[PDB]
């Protein structure tokens, strides 16, 4: 009840801002994921016991791939944490609660594979789910970790706001499938170009909590150019394993995914910046403008880009 969590001073200061790195000692990560709940939410929103045990299980069900994995989770949910903190007034008790859990258990039980290489497969979960076949999948492991003895992190909550979190938890997720965030975007940009987005409107949070989730799912272009840098590589190395896996089942995979394509990547980064970053970060700041960090930083990065191709680095 009195048992704060406290981080060494440099974490202290530096963890309040968007481009906060987590950091090379795994160790540590669920003590700052507890940090921010506390600080997010309050040091009551959760029983310490069952929360850590909550973090623990999902941290378990995460594996060992080069990007999809338990530190993709806790940076995801620390940009969650940066967003809800510069703009505390605005987001409900229950939605501060639903949302960093949302963002930590929002890849569980990755592969790797991109919903396409499940299809193409024909994995059972295609089968299962026929759209947004791996975030269906990942509420579901969500709500799974949810049941086993001593994980219902939420066992406060009445009936109606139990059901009210985990459909703050079900939209958020499903809102991590890049192929809907582009209409996603599109209504939002209309709605508050035209006057019309109202905070009010539960069917307008909703697009506009799924924009912060593609956001803060995205983050990792928002960093220092060396964690950015560094960060492509993890990313490129399992879209190159889904290349060869394509190529496996006797098809060219996207060139994305070509690992022969190696030296188009800064190409492919502008095009990626250009088409989807910059316009997320805008569209996000025209929105909640104290998010403006993030849309400062993805720039510089696209900037990075640029000198890479013109061999400046
Ligand atoms: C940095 C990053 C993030 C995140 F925000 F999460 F960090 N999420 C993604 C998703 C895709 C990509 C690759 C972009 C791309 N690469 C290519 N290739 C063609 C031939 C070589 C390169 N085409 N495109 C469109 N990056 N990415
Ligand atoms: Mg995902
Ligand atoms: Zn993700």
């Amino acid at each position: 009840g009195l048992m704060q969590f406290t981080l060494p001073v440099r974490l202290c200061k530096e963890i309040e801002l968007f481009h906060f790195d987590i950091g090379p000692f795994e160790n540590m990560w669920p003590g700052i994921f507890v940090y921010m709940v506390h600080r997010s939410c309050g040091t009551s929103c959760f029983e310490l016991e069952k929360l850590c045990r909550f973090i623990m299980s999902v941290k378990k069900n995460y594996r060992r791939v080069p990007y999809h994995n338990w530190k993709h989770a806790v940076t995801v949910a620390h940009c969650m944490y940066a967003i809800l903190q510069n703009n505390h007034t605005l987001f409900t008790d229950l939605e501060r609660k639903g949302l960093l859990i949302a963002c930590l258990c929002h890849d569980l039980d990755h592969r790797g594979f991109s919903n396409s290489y499940l299809q193409k497969f024909d994995h059972p979960l295609a089968a299962l789910y026929s759209t947004s076949t791996m975030e269906q999948h990942h509420f579901s492991q969500t709500v799974s970790i949810l049941q086993l003895e001593g994980h219902n992190i939420f066992s406060t909550l009445s009936s109606s706001e139990y059901e009210q979190v985990l459909e703050i938890i079900r939209k958020a997720i499903i809102a991590t499938d890049l192929a809907l965030y582009f209409g996603n975007r599109k209504q939002l940009e209309e709605m508050y170009q035209t006057g019309s987005l109202n905070l009010n409107n539960q069917s307008h949070r909703d697009r506009v909590i799924g924009l912060m989730m593609t956001a803060c799912d995205l983050c990792s272009v928002t960093k220092l150019w060396p964690v950015t840098k560094l960060t492509a590589n993890d990313i490129y190395a399992e879209f190159w394993a889904e290349g060869d896996e394509m190529k496996k089942l006797g098809i060219q995979p996207i060139p994305m995914m070509d690992r022969d394509k190696k030296d188009e990547v800064p190409q492919g980064q502008l095009g990626f910046y250009n088409a989807v970053a910059i316009p997320c970060y805008t569209t996000l700041t025209q929105i909640l403008p104290p998010t403006e960090p993030l849309l400062k930083a993805c720039r510089d990065n696209l900037s990075q880009w640029e000198k890479v191709i013109r061999g400046e680095e």
